[PDB]
């Protein structure tokens, strides 16, 4: 029978109250985070987001980092993802929602693989949807450094956009986790402060994600931030590169520094959306030196 | 002693175009005009408060067909500064957020603790009650230029009392500022010289009046005010009284000396 | 009637499991930390070592910090202090330990006022004894800057050995807290770096403490570090200094940098003791620049 | 609704050589000038009020060698002339 269609929906959203207790291996922790918010899409082929499940993720969890850097391993015994509207029910195209079990395989390149992926959902931009994802037993090793994520991360969530019209609201909606992890062990607090140097080591939380890419003027290295907020981050140079520190496509970008042999450098960038960052040009691949990214 | 409950308009938040979410913060002291323009009044003679009851309420002004989202905080902590991510902000206690569309509410919950009236020199974890972060983000192009308007419902308990605060803020250029925290002056150096510019911290109809010890190098003129009206005469030993209407935070006049710190004297009310 | 004395006491210390839990307005925490090891002292005057007790103070708790960056407030529901002693029983001098409710005050100055705080407690450096504070029901704000101790930390706990003779052993115990606090409210997770500059101003976890000291060749600012273990420092001069960073008392002192206008020093302090720390040198009291120091 | 209670400062009474009163009133309202310096304030943001409770004190400053006289009398009508003559005066309800 009929079946109205309202000009638009209000979902209203309380913060709610973390429930911590204490278990004989350790602590259950369960709450609700924010991931981030859909940007529109007037392309019929898909535009990805994607947040790799584990805690000390900064990308992902922003409170649950801190309460996981006194453990050593977890399991989530309950996640599930929820989007949340904000745009009129005249918006076109459509949101998907997946979770790869793999967390290092890139997003698919196509519609139709998209949907072949299990429990993929999706729904259109103007009404809320849930993806509970199942979860299994087995213990993992919170992110300690570079490792492989197929060892430690659970997985990863990938978000799609598409289809939208040119004259659509300009971000569609905002996914929100509701986790319920295991944390066990313990051991003495671990800081928040990624380091390593630029032959791949890296020893911390997941803060950045370096690239290099050849170039005529030298090797460009992309530091990736994969959160979004405020950020710092000092570098050393053993060898004097052909440029500095320069904004690439981040947002509010300073640095107090010099280049040169010995010099080092402090920049405080500032991210308004996952992925963007800084480069820097050498004509050294694989130079010598060090960096590390804090969250200030 | 004293209990005054009542309801007042803190501001109307407006559309954020741009990607970044926009945060405006309110500190909740009686003495603050940034948030009340009535109990300021009642709170200038009064040297000690406590909130009884408070709470907060969104009023939608925009069409049912308005994207992006509005939040509504309370941080106990009136010395942080405002979140820099999303995240965060929802991470606080208490957080409601909605669609601009919609009116929601927001209870803060009340301690039974007195503190002073704020002077403006004082540590702010000391006499704030805490601060009200209101956030607008994700609005397109094609949105109204208003999204609402938020509002405080309070029941406050003045104790003491003494002598009534001045009602107009006088000061000097480059010096000492008594009275209520109305304006606040800034200098920097440019092509004509020392450039004088005074911010409004409160809304609504002001009246500055000024006097020059030795000629400027030009009068009081609009910097983003939305009325302006100057009905005095720049030059050595003069006066000049000006009438300035203030929509949001922040807007305000300037003027030029070339000479830092020049010799002078102004005054600030809220006619 | 008869009472032996043994050659030697043993304490069988075994790390317990923190029991965590949620209520109406926060969190109830409860666990046991190691403040530090008493040294021996070879004179009749005391020699003093404080603990500022309030959470997020890195010399005092070491895991609480942690659980408490997410929370804005506290009170000390159940506090108490315990001494272990590691020492035989011929050694000689005397163990005290007194809770100062202000925690600005300096330690006294004669073995007379010491004993003259409400709750001193003291015994042989060869037994073990337990300190317990009585604590009220007023709300403090976790330590975030430059704030009166009066305000926001509850006190100040005082260590004080003497009179132990040449020939005795190196370290006489090791003091243990074991308290219950109330963390209250909530806030999105702060960073733990503290950040400010030569002008008194400081943001973040009291890991630092600087003070002036006019010299021959210039004003000396020492960085005391208040915790014990490894620590990094960035520093960013923006006159050219009259020396860079130099190891003044602390162990293992190691700086990537150069001293002149604009430049930026990185220096990799390590604390074998609280207290110790580095200094550099200016001309000009009240310099201008930055400094940030972290737990890396 | 509010309830406030105050003690203000109406004005310092002045030497009057002459034998024959010299007055000087005060009309009575809560927006008035003259007499409330404070309460003005606060009354601007009502329109109704009700005095529940209303005193007069006269705190002497003078020395002890001063003769003549100082009477206080409250006058309901707000727009009689003051009395001109003592008896008249005296003649007013709680006249003191």
């Amino acid at each position: 029978t009929r079946l109205s269609a309202p000009v638009a929906l209000a979902y209203r959203e309380v913060s709610t109250q973390p429930r911590v207790s204490t278990a004989r291996d350790g602590i259950t922790r369960s709450g609700s985070e924010l991931i981030t918010t859909l940007k529109k899409n007037t392309d019929t082929e898909p535009k990805y987001t994607t947040a790799v499940l584990n805690p000390s993720e900064p990308g992902t969890f922003n409170q649950l980092i801190k309460e996981a850097a006194q453990y050593e391993k977890y399991r989530f015994t309950s996640l599930r993802f929820r989007y949340s509207p904000m745009s009129p029910s005249t918006t076109g195209g459509k949101v998907a929602l997946a979770f790869d079990r793999d967390a290092a395989k890139p997003p698919p390149n196509d519609l139709a693989s998209l949907y072949n992926i299990e429990g993929c959902v999706s729904s259109v931009p103007w009404t809320g949807f849930i993806l509970t994802v199942p979860t299994d037993s087995t213990d993992r090793f919170v992110a300690d450094g570079i490792s492989d994520p197929k060892l430690v991360d659970f997985g990863k969530l990938i978000m799609a956009t598409y289809g939208q019209g040119a004259n659509d609201a300009a971000q569609l909606g905002e996914v929100r986790v509701e986790y319920t992890v295991q944390l066990k062990n313990r051991t003495g607090s671990t800081s928040d402060a990624q380091i390593g140097d630029f032959a791949g080591v890296k020893d911390g939380p997941r803060l950045v994600s370096w690239s290099k890419t050849k170039g005529t003027a030298g090797w460009e290295h992309d530091c990736h931030f994969l959160g979004t907020g405020n950020f710092s981050l000092t570098l050393f140079y053993e060898k004097a590169p052909v440029s500095g520190l320069e904004n690439a496509d981040a947002s509010d970008f300073s640095v107090l520094g010099e280049a040169a042999a010995g010099s080092v450098q402090w920049a405080g960038v500032k991210v308004a959306e996952r992925g963007q960052g800084v480069k820097m040009v050498t004509t050294e691949e694989q130079p010598k030196g060090k960096w590390q990214a804090l969250r200030i």
